[PDB]
């Protein structure tokens, strides 16, 4: 009657997203059982941060935290889900989250659970400054989020996982890298961080996901008290917008410098970033991107403006 699912986390375990998820974890845990507990595995020590996806898909693992930038290896259509500009409530009301899931089931054998990151925008980081939005020169750390926009600013890319960042960075290997806003601090980058370039763009996605096989094995009273744990887990993602203006303050207290263009230069930069990230997953699967296109963006901004 108990079903026990074994969970890994593509982010080390000293950061904020496994910060949040094991208090999720213990709330499962203490309220189910008799129904459904989950063991947490680890991170990256565990199973690669680059071979989460792939252990989900195959069922090495039941279940893993990660973003589908580390995943574009199970399918292209991974990396989409940083285009997203309404939250996840919304996409469950909109059609946004069951296309996903669909995509996920039929090329990733894996459901889509939840999200439990979202409100918070990815920047450049750098140790060389710039006045212009061109980034001629630089060596920058990356994953699947920032290759199309880091490439189309010029910049020469290098993708590590989170894990390997500090390194490269204390070796000189980049001068900087993309992350989102919150977080730099968890794995001590700051040492060797000074500048972030605003404004941000696109929303990170870290979300729950889990060996499509093993969802459906579950009986219906399980799924029925995983899917209630999952949307409490989410009701809580006001968190971001918090997290996200501390960590801003807590860069500029740390002597990290924000790097600011115009009023017009700002905005052209941002569009630039969703213009050739929407491009790059047109190229990469026209129909899925597409739809996934219409159902992204927000309600006010959907049709001719
Ligand atoms: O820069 C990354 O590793 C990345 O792709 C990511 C995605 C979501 C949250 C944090 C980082
Ligand atoms: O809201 C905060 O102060 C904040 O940034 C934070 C970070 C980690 C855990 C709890 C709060």
């Amino acid at each position: 009657q108990e079903v026990t699912l074994r969970l890994v986390s593509a982010f080390p375990e000293n950061g904020i997203y496994v910060q949040r998820l094991l208090p999720w974890i213990a709330k499962v845990n203490a309220e189910g059982k008799g129904v459904l507990q989950i063991n947490f595995l680890g991170g990256p020590k565990a199973i690669p941060t680059f071979e989460a996806g792939n252990a989900v898909k195959t069922g090495v693992v039941d279940m893993a935290m990660n973003t589908g930038a580390f995943y574009t290896n199970v399918m292209p259509e991974a990396d989409f889900l940083k285009l997203t500009q309404i939250p996840v409530a919304e996409q469950r009301k909109n059609g946004a989250f069951d296309a996903i899931n669909k995509v996920w089931n039929e090329k990733g054998n894996t459901q889509y659970l939840a999200r439990m990151v979202e409100n918070q925008p990815f920047h450049i980081y750098t140790n060389k400054k710039i006045d212009k939005p061109d980034l001629s020169g630089q060596k920058i750390r990356i994953s699947p989020v920032y290759r199309d926009f880091f490439q189309a600013l010029n910049a020469n890319v290098v993708t590590t996982p989170p894990g390997e960042v500090y390194t490269a960075l204390e070796r000189g290997v980049v001068d900087g890298y993309g992350w989102p806003i919150g977080g730099i601090f968890d794995l001590n980058w700051q040492e060797k961080t000074k500048f972030r370039v605003d404004p941000g763009f696109y929303d990170a996605e870290v979300s729950l996901t889990m060996n499509l096989p093993a969802y459906k094995k579950l009986t219906d009273a399980q799924r029925n008290y995983l899917q209630k744990q999952l949307l409490v887990l989410e009701a809580e993602n006001t968190f971001w917008t918090r997290y996200g203006n501390v960590e801003t303050a807590r860069q500029e207290t740390a002597g990290i410098q924000t790097i600011k263009f115009d009023a017009a230069t700002s905005k052209a930069f941002r569009e630039k970033a969703y213009e050739v990230g929407w491009a790059g997953a047109m190229k990469q699967s026209p129909e899925v991107a597409a739809r996934f296109k219409t159902l992204f963006s927000k309600a006010e901004n959907l049709y001719f403006q």
